[PDB]
This record gives structure tokens, C-alpha cells and sequence, in this order.
């Protein structure tokens, strides 16, 4: 499941990983969910991939996460960014159509998008509700590898569980799903064994995830390699806790 060289953090950090993307259009009368766009590593020759669901948040689109699909697709994802049915669904219903657009990948995906994907090894991504929905989805579908959480939003602050490694990104200065309320108590309900981590980044808004960020990509790319593809060679960059500047508090329960 390994794929790509051995990484240092000149290459998590890079714009641009070891691998050419390619897109897929997806129409929003698809089953379930409003459609999207599908990032995949066009060279087969490394075998196939595993697959991340990329949700937005309440009132937005897949424009406000676009910048994830090139991205993390080029150090050898397949991503998805998708549209919601519309755009008023509630944290539950984002989980749902989280999970609808990943049985489309394995079920009603393209060819040259269903060849390149090991239907085994999913995950799921989100901002603000649709990190909520990302916390849903995991309960909904406990098979998951990985679920990230940006900036997330959801009325329950329990999430117990929870058995997916989840990795819960923080914003200093967010008001709308402020930290204190939304962000840290979903952490810290979170089962103490599961292997999960909470990034809070300095001076940042709720929005800080919606425009590129070295920050948020080089430990997406790390959690997603570590939980989607197995792979322990980006164990050094989760375990210790990172020090980077841009970070303000950093919780996790490693050793993983
Ligand atoms: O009290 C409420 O009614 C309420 C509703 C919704 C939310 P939410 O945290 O989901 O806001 C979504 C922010 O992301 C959407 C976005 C992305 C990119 C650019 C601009 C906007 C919080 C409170
Ligand atoms: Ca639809």
C-alpha cells in the first residue's frame, strides 16, 4: 500500500507530490449526493490507491475545498470533492452523502477512476458541518481508515463511538465553531485509545481551511498516508507531537 519515494518534509510540504492528477466530472444527479469532482494519480504502475471524501461546509460548495483535490491526489490519493443535495444539510445529513459518494467511487465510478481504486481502504474529510458530517459518518460506517475533521461543527459534543483515527484541525480564532465548544470537546470525547490528534492553528478563522495551507496539507497528506495506506513511514511527522510555529496547541495520543 506503500506508494512514492520515502517522504522528508520537503516533500509533505510540497505543492506538488510524486504523481500527475487527473479529474473526473461527476453530474449532481448522481444517487445520494450533489456530485463533485474526482482528483486520481494517473500513473497505475505503483497499484492502485485508496480514496478520501472531502465534504464543505454549510451554504458552500466544493469550490471552498477545491484546493484539497490536486493537492493530496499528487502524493497518491484518490479525492472527491462533493457538492451536498443542498446547501442547508444539517452534520447527519453530510454523513450520509459522505457515504454515498464513496459507494459511488466503487459502484458507478468511471473506468479510469474504478481502476485505480482499492474499494477497501476509504476515508472522509470535511469542513465546518462537514466536519460534523465527517464525525457522523464514521459512527454510520465504522470500516473507514481515516476522518479529518477541518474546523469542525456539530450540536452533539460526545462522540465516544467513534473507532476511526481522527485527526480534528483547530482554528485560534474561530467564532462561528469556536474551539473551546466544537473543536476540543469533540477531541476529548473521543476514545482515549483511539489513535486520534487535535492541530490548532495560531491566529487562524474558520475559513483558514478553505485556501492552501502548508500546515493543514503536510499532516492531511501524513494522516492520510499513515491510516488510508498504512503507511508508518509518516509516523515521524505525527509522532512526537509536531512544534511547528503555525501552531498554537497540539493534543494526540500517540505513540501510532
Ligand atoms: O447558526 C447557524 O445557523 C450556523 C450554520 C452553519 C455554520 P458552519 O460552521 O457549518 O459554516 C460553514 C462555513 O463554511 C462554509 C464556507 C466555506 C468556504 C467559504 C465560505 C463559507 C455555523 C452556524
Ligand atoms: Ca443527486
Amino acid at each position: 500500500y506503500e506508494r512514492g519515494p520515502d517522504p522528508t518534509e520537503d516533500s509533505i510540504e510540497a505543492i506538488r507530490g510524486p504523481f500527475s492528477v487527473a479529474t473526473e466530472r461527476v453530474s449532481s444527479f448522481a444517487s445520494g449526493f450533489g456530485g463533485g469532482t474526482i482528483y486520481y494519480p494517473r500513473e497505475t504502475d505503483e497499484g492502485t490507491f485508496g480514496a478520501v471524501a472531502v465534504a464543505p461546509g454549510f451554504t458552500a460548495s466544493q469550490g471552498s475545498m477545491s484546493w484539497y483535490g490536486e493537492r493530496v491526489a499528487s502524493h497518491g490519493f484518490i479525492v472527491f470533492t462533493i457538492d451536498t443535495n443542498t446547501r442547508l444539510d444539517a452534520p447527519g445529513q453530510r454523513g450520509r452523502q459522505l457515504l454515498a459518494a464513496l459507494d459511488y467511487l466503487v459502484e458507478r465510478s468511471d473506468r479510469k477512476v474504478r481502476e485505480r481504486l482499492d474499494p477497501n481502504r476509504l476515508a472522509v474529510m470535511g469542513h465546518a458541518m462537514g466536519g460534523g458530517g465527517s464525525l457522523e459518518a464514521t459512527v454510520m460506517r465504522p470500516s473507514l481508515k481515516a476522518s479529518i475533521p477541518l474546523t469542525p461543527w456539530h450540536l452533539d459534543k460526545t462522540w465516544g463511538q467513534v473507532q476511526v483515527p481522527t485527526f480534528i484541525i483547530g482554528a485560534e480564532l474561530d467564532t462561528i465553531a469556536p474551539v473551546s465548544t466544537h473543536a476540543k470537546p469533540f477531541y476529548e470525547s473521543l476514545p482515549s485509545s483511539l489513535p486520534k490528534a487535535y492541530m490548532e492553528l495560531c491566529g487562524a478563522t474558520h475559513f483558514a481551511p478553505n485556501i492552501p495551507n502548508t500546515t493543514i496539507a503536510k499532516y492531511v497528506i501524513s494522516w492520510l498516508k499513515r491510516f488510508v495506506d498504512e503507511d508508518t513511514r509518516y509516523s515521524q511527522f505525527l509522532c512526537p507531537n509536531p512544534t511547528d510555529r503555525a501552531i498554537c496547541e497540539y493534543r494526540s495520543t500517540c505513540p501510532y
